[PDB]
């Protein structure tokens, strides 16, 4: 291997296969340091109006959504990879074991599930989530 990495759970794995279809578009993970992986927390429904309130504010944590835009005169809706930690208060193991997966979990994703990403958007408390974040994280100035 390249460098350190770990693999997924089987219940965080067996919500991103269907968010691969635009079935769920509301996925929300942990870690479990018992065994150094991503597992599932919720699929509870949720829009980027009700996302704010998903994301914490004392721990890391991971999250999926399914963002709507438009280019050159066509629309078009796929995967977000979004991610949260304070700093101010998580544990020093929590976040990087967070920070130490977020390579081979994007993996598993685009090469495991062959699946395309908008973007792999980040943030401290959520509140940020917002159709204007989503579009100017997604449309930049680079």
């Amino acid at each position: 291997a390249q460098g350190v990495a770990f693999p997924i759970s089987r219940d965080a794995f067996q919500a991103l296969e269907k968010l691969s279809k635009k079935q769920l578009n509301y996925v929300q993970l942990e870690i479990d340091i018992k065994n150094e992986t991503i597992i599932l927390a919720n699929t509870e429904n949720t829009e980027l109006r009700d996302l704010p309130k998903r994301i914490p504010k004392d721990s890391a944590r991971y999250h999926f959504f399914l963002y709507k835009h438009s280019h050159e005169g066509d629309y078009l809706e796929s995967v977000v990879f979004i991610y949260s930690m304070p700093g101010y208060t998580c544990s020093i193991r929590e976040r990087m074991l967070y920070s130490s997966c977020k390579s081979p979990l994007l993996e598993i994703v685009e090469r495991q599930l062959q699946m395309d990403v908008i973007r792999k958007i980040e943030i401290d408390n959520g509140d940020e989530l917002t159709a204007d974040f989503l579009y100017d994280e997604v449309h930049p100035k680079q």
